[PDB]
């Protein structure tokens, strides 16, 4: 199925990648429960170890070392830890849903990393720097940043890349790209990675448990991807990828992509300073995130101030708006704003055509009741408007009488105008996933932000307020 | 006459018979929550002649707090005291966010009954919308324990909630006719979005204050090469972030204490349990007895 | 001919429009040497006006206040005027090369429009303001503002128009559109009329003189226009206009151009009024235009001196350049920024491949001499910078070491991506004149402005020295 890409359970696939192997056992480490096939040829055991003890299969001293390293769900990171046989690997270790998992590899990096993006001062510096800077250290050919979207699609908005490999900086692609699903578990596993994206995975003996349950690797790092984005991956000739996920404000704002194309695992140590550098990442971008939206609300405050210090040298207000209009444009970004006042517009930049603004301005006048009104797609709203999407397909109205129906417009274009297959088919390329968003976002504009909204409230009760002021001398004209 | 539809009922009130912009101009260029909040009850006791107006704020919890108050010199004060969230239920709360404006003209009078109160289908007369709905005999009483014999009341409504009411007392029965109403929710309007941008305002100087005094703690780190000895020469200056009357500074399992804090032996309990909730996240209680018994005691 | 523009001698057409007439005389007005030989029409006499005196042909009253105003060649204006037959006109008068010309109209508006301008606080904020206001209060079908770039070439940069009328804004036509004789003219001439272009033209009797002279008409109102910019104007269904010249800095900056649809005079008072509105709008400008280019210095000092504090602090200046550099696109404006340090490249926004950069260094290296070196048309100096020119066409180069051949490296893309007929042709069309000028600048970018050369500099000097400064600190590296 390609439609109904929310419902694949991909928590349990009842499959692991092929670069370690897998056992589970019970909540107090005493049975093993489950293994992945692959177990016995990198322990080097023999038949079937569901049923023998955790102290049979790996010895007193390892069990006993695990246990010690239990006390939320949080993985334990046992680098270079031996078993019983003298075989060495990197022990990641977990307990979930009470069952325990215990995963084998067999085998200053971050704080300079950090240092070298603590001192970014823009949100546009963090993640300029921050492709090429992962790129540098962990030798991936591609490394983006993804950023959802309001509405989940996401856009690539930093690239660093192998110089003969394409670009994908500025594309958008479809919410279900990355399904609902697949967005939840990447915020409980912070760092993932696929080692080999044409490789044999291996199957967890058995699949389903005697009582009927599937085991759950949501935690487990080496869980075996969908075979749906496996295959989109091949497609672009991505032989391997690493993701970090990107945590703002306890939401998921978006990824850190590493492509490779030729198959590559990242060594326990190295996954250990990556998640911590996108620890930081995350951290950092949250407060230049909060430092923006800080100085743009302070310089909205101004440019308010600064207009309402020459209304108080004006007798005439709406004179004063009809020549002072177009600088409201400096408020909230936008491609075009107008001022509909005593039943007459004028207007600056991309608006609507002159003669469409009589119906604009009715079907204003009887949503706003009075407050700031706005849509990204204003076809649905009036479906002539249709016509001159190409230049206006989003618009945010101010009122600014609290008793006659006139309104400050702010107008943004449609946001077109500023911007190998497998058996499963061409659905599962980059191409077709752009071209399937840009048809979804046809006659709309980019939606309008809550700091674009906190302004213009903020703006409604200035403009409101100082024409109440002038009232008695805009009557007396 | 007041005239409103409500779930499809008509219903008719019949009184027997520049205020608002002299009013606002008065509030406009209030530069702070505390200069608008002040100036409005004597504001609105001098032009609408109530004995004792009141701005009453909402706490988080519903709680209400007197904030400000001009009242005539023998009568009793309530500037800084808070009652229940109970004395302003639940379903009075919602209606007030309908009604912006009531009006009590007397808290003695006889009542008057609508015929028939309940129709032959079994419904009441939803008087949501009425200015001349008769007030619960809770209230109403009070009232005149009070000494009150007539109120008038204005919604504060801030980011579409209710902030608050201005309150108005008179000592003996008051109607205000409609003209007089009219200007006064008016006014009411202006209060309202002037203390929206207000309050806003001055969270943007308490965020953008705290983002300074960040700055010129790192400013001072990036000069000393001893991290841990500059937050303990330092880290009183942390309260200027937040209000607050104790701060103190858990570092290599050693306590500094700046304030009122608890007592110096109760520290390391108090760690403790931090370390369990924390979880590498910011930690707040205001009701710490809750969390630990033991700090009951130190209160 | 459409090809030598700037030969036409416009200032002696020989010809004047039909709304006035015009009477020559000599130094000391004592003669009348030249009339249009519509003055007995409009005067009321008969016959050769030329080798009578001035005071047979208009009465001895008229000219004793006509020699009265005399007293550099700025014309007199003497509104409501009677000659000794009766007849009322507003009369222009003016000296220039010895010759006195007399013309003859058939006969707190500034202040007021001058205060709806003085507020403006941007350059933006003017310019818009100012085509919807002259178009309110002047009448004109469409005002349009035509600023001249630096090589001549002309861009429409606001516009107010009826709303049938199609836009020009953000157009450009060729240098040659307005040729060079008539900037000239515009900057001596500050107002000018077309009444009817489809009018039929007076002649001026005798248009060469006895000595070969003919009359110079630089400075009367009522001089013809040449008939290729005549049938412009129709081929546009424009049948009268008025300019005024704009002045910033003694020099022409462009245009306010007033089109109308149907025939249109301004009378005197309103003329006059129209002027002064211009001299305002000048001296705004300007100073307004002084005011961003402060901003625009003072911003560019505070981003270096950040960035020099982070120098401060950091033991690698190297390190700090690669995860800093694209932050030196906030100095100035351009659509990509890169770094070429110890002969290693890394580049953001849009710059050429990756693999075309060490030809591009090597060029650099050879023309810089260790100074700022910018051209807007970069296939003129590597041929192959062709292929790229869409997304680089124009680079800006700042040496970023004393000692090594270190740069950064500033690009623009082309400028192309940031965007009926009388019998001489289809030449003479706002749509071919546009297509000439976008042919003309095909391969190019937009100039790098003085403003732009004066910050990189400043930008040299500051990262000359304090890599000097961190000189032997990156030795020992
Ligand atoms: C109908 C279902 C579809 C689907 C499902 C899907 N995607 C998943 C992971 C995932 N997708 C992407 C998308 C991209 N990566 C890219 O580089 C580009 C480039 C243009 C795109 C569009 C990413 C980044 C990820 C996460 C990768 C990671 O390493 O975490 C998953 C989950 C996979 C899992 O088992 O975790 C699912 C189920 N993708 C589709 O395209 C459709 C059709
Ligand atoms: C168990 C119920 C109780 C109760 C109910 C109640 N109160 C209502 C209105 C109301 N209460 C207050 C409280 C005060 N006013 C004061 O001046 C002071 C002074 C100290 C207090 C504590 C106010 C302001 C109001 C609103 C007044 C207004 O004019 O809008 C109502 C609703 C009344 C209605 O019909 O709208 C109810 C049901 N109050 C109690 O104290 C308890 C016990
Ligand atoms: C080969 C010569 C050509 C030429 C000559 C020419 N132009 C002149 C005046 C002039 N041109 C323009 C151009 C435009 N006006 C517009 O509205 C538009 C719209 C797209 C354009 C391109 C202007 C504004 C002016 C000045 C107008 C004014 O009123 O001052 C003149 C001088 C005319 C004179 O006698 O002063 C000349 C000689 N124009 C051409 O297009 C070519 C081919
Ligand atoms: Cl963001
Ligand atoms: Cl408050
Ligand atoms: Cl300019």
């Amino acid at each position: 199925d390609l439609t109904n890409c929310d419902r694949e359970p991909i928590h349990i696939p009842g499959y692991i990648q092929p670069h370690g192997c897998l056992i589970a056992c019970d909540n107090a480490m005493r049975m093993v429960l489950r293994h992945s096939e692959n177990c016995g040829e990198l322990l080097g055991l023999e038949g079937d170890l569901n049923g023998r003890t955790a102290e049979d299969v790996l010895g007193k001293r390892l069990v006993h070392d695990l246990r010690n390293a239990l006390t939320t769900t949080r993985p334990a990171m046992l680098p270079a830890m031996e078993t019983s046989d003298g075989r060495s690997f990197d022990i990641s270790l977990h307990r979930y849903k009470s069952t325990t998992i215990i995963e084998f590899e067999p085998s200053g990096t971050a704080r300079k990393m950090v240092d070298r993006i603590r001192e970014a001062d823009s949100v546009e510096s963090l993640i300029s720097r921050t492709t090429r800077l992962v790129k540098a250290t962990l030798g991936y050919d591609r490394v983006l940043i993804y950023r959802f979207e309001e509405d989940g699609a996401g856009k690539v908005v930093s690239e660093a890349k192998q110089p003969e490999l394409e670009s994908f900086l500025g594309q958008y692609f479809p919410a279900s790209d990355i399904p609902q699903q697949a967005r939840a578990l990447y915020l409980k596993n912070t760092l993932r990675i696929i080692s080999d994206a044409s490789g044999t995975p291996i199957p967890v003996l058995p699949a389903v448990d005697v009582s009927g349950e599937p085991l759950d690797l949501s935690y487990a790092h080496l869980r075996n991807f969908s075979p749906i984005h496996c295959e989109y991956l091949r497609n672009m000739g991505v032989a391997a990828s690493m993701s970090i996920s990107v945590i703002v404000d306890d939401a998921l704002w978006g990824l850190i992509v590493c492509h490779h194309c030729s198959p590559r695992v990242l060594s326990m140590p190295v996954r250990i300073a990556a998640a911590m550098f996108g620890e930081f990442f995350s951290m950092f971008l949250q407060v230049l995130k909060q430092k923006r939206r800080l100085d743009t609300i302070n310089h909205a405050h101004a440019a308010l101030d600064r207009f309402l210090r020459l209304a108080a040298h004006r007798a005439n207000l709406e004179e004063l708006l009809v020549d002072s209009f177009q600088d409201f444009a400096r408020l909230i970004p936008c491609d075009g704003v107008g001022l509909w006042v005593g039943n007459n517009w004028h207007g600056h930049g991309a608006t609507p055509p002159h003669d469409a603004i009589p119906r604009l301005a009715r079907f204003v006048a009887s949503v706003s009741e009075g407050r700031v009104w706005a849509t990204h797609a204003l076809s649905q709203a009036i479906p002539e408007a249709e016509i001159y999407a190409d230049t206006a397909a989003g618009m945010l109205a101010i009122p600014i009488s609290q008793v006659k129906s006139d309104y400050l417009l702010f107008f943004r274009k449609e946001i077109v105008q500023n911007l190998e297959t497998g058996p499963m088919g061409d659905r599962l390329t980059p191409r077709k996933s752009f071209a399937i968003w840009k048809e979804s976002v046809r006659l709309q504009a980019q939606p309008w932000s809550e700091a674009d909204r906190e302004i213009a409230e903020t703006a409604r009760i200035a403009l409101v307020g100082v024409a109440f002021h002038h009232s008695e001398l805009m009557a007396g004209l």
